[PDB]
């Protein structure tokens, strides 16, 4: 019940700074496992009790609520919100749609890269909103038909939106946890980096995550998905000067990201704002002064401000914790851990972050355990990359529980999944997804990220 | 036009660092003034152009949009919804409407000082937007009476937020101002301090403005009035549970913030967030679990996060000014004006503030002015907050124009107003906030906040 979540552990006060950080990280992780107050309620538990705790005064604290990630988030959601509200992302959806096929295979396969792909940019919540409903309408023109379909499409949401830092939550907590315990990584992670580290990861994971689905799970079908994609495209409309000028401002959002990284002022934060305030300058007609592509009350009530909180109160639990010195009380505990091979280090971790997103969020779980995995790593002399770089990918794996990620509540909102076809599923997509991020990370991810030596950024 | 503003400032480009600060300024100002892109947006232009310009790195920009102010006037934001939600500040407007009475002289002085009282914790959008059914309400059930009430409601609502920090946006502007033009000033700004100086101030006002309200501008008038009070007291229900757990939450808040201030780690922010939580976690419904009196849907819906991002941004337009040397420049330049009584420069630059403010926004205003006049104090060996305080009152004298804030624009949407008969009252509005406002500064600000002496935090 929610009484005995909410009383009891805050009673348990009855010593050291650190013990007392310990107790505000492992409060908050309670509290953001069971759900008792918001998120973004939660998330700023640091403000009220760093002071009250005296780890830090409430300066320090609300200073670490929006910084460089956070603004490149927030950015990053402004052109989604943009890209939302001119409903270019569906025309997208559609021409690929129909450019790949309808034949039952093919389908699938376009269904699930149109939605990873997507995903990248759009929030995979709101890709998967968009996506089903595509979906329900070709299903109503087989049982395992329909829950594979269904499944794919936050299955797909969910493996795309780990191919860029803005694809999903966990990405941007990890490069603000890179900011905060290792200052010294300048601009290491960025946007361009983990593209070429994640992408090729994102098409591996979809490919076996659509050999899989064909796995467990025609004329006259491919005629009917035909009609509906055409149907669906005909609504449309043609591609209005609106859209036109929203994929320009995108396109130019994703030449300035890649070519930033082929003193530096100019960050991927500037560039996402950047093309955020074009998006209230440029006009969406033309002017034959027409309105903006956004104003202030779509973007107002459109972006997720609480996941913006999330993001800053994890900021703050790092600064916290690295300044009360539990960080480093964690790291000497846990450094006999040196004694295990860094790949079987990596491969129980991965796996432990993917069960454990499947009852918590993904930005909440990546929150709470990449101090503990970049302590780890700064005490047994390893490469704090090599590990959070997978388990950030594995933060994204909630393939289990529809209360895992939003994306699997709302396919389950629908009725063609019960619990357990979509616990069978995800247990090997949590397998095959640890197996991939694996190769990547000790194939292609060592010579993008330097992950063969100790980097002088983590001491 | 939109053009013409948009783009001939932007291409001023062709020098020094504090040229290329002031340039931000004088842009981020007109845009400001001519509301080409949003507040939030023009906000957002320092992380743009500092970085570009090399007055501080996107991490120095973006680290500056949250801090203890801001996060002071977020909780007040969330407290303000949790009252909003549940009624309570109808609730309060109609009982003491009914306590006090229903003749028009009466009416009038209650109507004024319910909208006062409301207004130093309720937004004064809000509150207006609450109170002005009742009196064309009232209304339904004299033309200049119609106006004076119409405009009673606005002024009222513009004088009654000067009194707390989180009543109006200036408020809380001048305290982040006082924190980063003057860091060593710890708290002298408060809640408990601005309360005792500004709500006599507030009360005078309050008072000089119905007696000229009455100059400018009955029994069953009255049972018309009372009837209209009984009957909008009736649909609103009994007392419940949880309007008294909001009011409980909301005295809570209050004590703590006057008991705070009769190393330091909690702040006035600390209380706001503290309440806010409790708002999340204090039940809505006797338990007989029961929903919280907050959830984070109508509080991500109803909190202003454009007011977040804009006091962030002059935060941001404050530091990169001191890092540039802008500051230093402007102190420079008009120390000559040391030669002037302070009493004379106090009254000159309140009235010139009082009447900017009738064209652009008071936050906006507020964050324009308050860096250059905290200059001049700092040159000519004033104490600052013997200038920001009447500068920062005159900047909510918003009297003239419906456009100058957006309580005058909700009261001129009813057809009682026209500019004229509001330029005519507002200008002796202006004139009676100066004067009241001089003399609070004079006799028992200077008590307060000791305006007498040069701090030491002023260098």
């Amino acid at each position: 019940s929610f009484v005995i979540l909410f009383v009891t552990p805050l009673l348990l006060l009855p010593p050291a700074k650190f013990v007392r950080c310990a107790y505000v990280i492992i409060l908050m992780a309670i509290y953001w496992c069971t759900e008792v107050i918001p998120l973004a309620v939660t998330s700023l538990m640091p403000v009220l009790l760093f002071p009250l705790f005296q780890i830090l005064d409430s300066r320090q604290v609300c200073v670490q609520y929006m910084k460089d990630t956070n603004m490149l988030f927030l950015g990053g959601l402004i052109v989604a919100v943009a890209v939302e509200r001119w409903n270019l992302h569906k025309r997208i959806a559609l021409r690929t749609l129909l450019w790949v096929g309808a034949k039952p295979a093919r389908l699938m396969l376009g269904f699930m890269g149109v939605t990873a792909l997507l995903s990248m940019w759009i929030s995979n919540t709101a890709t998967t909103a968009m996506m089903v409903p595509i979906v329900e309408a070709i299903l109503q023109q087989r049982k395992r038909l329909c829950k594979a379909m269904t499944l794919c499409i936050c299955y797909a949401a969910s493996i795309g939106g780990t191919a860029t830092l803005t694809g999903t939550g966990p990405n941007v907590v990890l490069l603000g946890q890179m900011n905060e315990l290792f200052p010294d990584s300048k601009d290491l992670v960025n946007f361009a980096s983990w593209f070429a580290f994640a992408f090729p990861n994102m098409l591996v994971m979809l490919l076996f995550a659509w050999l899989w689905l064909q796995f467990v799970y025609s004329k006259k079908n491919e005629k009917a998905a035909l009609k509906v994609l055409q149907e669906e495209y005909r609504k449309l409309g043609p591609l209005s000067f609106a859209e036109i000028n929203v994929l320009i401002c995108f396109f130019l959002l994703v030449i300035l990201w890649f070519s930033r990284d082929p003193t530096k002022y100019v960050s991927d934060a500037t560039v996402a704002i950047f093309v955020a305030t074009l998006l209230f300058i440029v006009p969406s007609q033309k002017p034959k002064y027409p309105p903006p592509l956004l104003d202030w009350k779509v973007t107002q009530e459109k972006v997720p401000w609480g996941i913006v909180l999330l993001l800053g109160g994890g900021f703050a639990l790092a600064k916290g914790s690295e300044a009360s010195g539990l960080s480093v009380w964690m790291g000497k505990q846990m450094e006999p851990l040196h004694a295990v091979p860094p790949a079987a280090i990596t491969l129980i971790l991965s796996l432990l972050v993917a069960v454990f997103t499947e009852c918590t969020s993904n930005v909440a779980t990546t929150t709470l355990f990449l101090p503990i995995f970049a302590s780890m790593s700064r005490s047994i002399g390893l490469n704090p990359l090599y590990i959070m770089l997978p388990c950030t990918l594995s933060a994204s794996f909630a393939f289990m529980l529809p209360v895992a990620t939003p994306p699997n509540a709302i396919v389950f909102t629908y009725g063609h999944l019960k619990v357990a076809d979509m616990v069978k599923t995800g247990v090997i997509m949590n397998i095959i997804g640890v197996f991939c991020v694996f190769l990547a990370v000790n194939t292609w991810g060592r010579a993008i990220f330097d992950l063969d030596h100790f980097p002088d950024w983590a001491n």
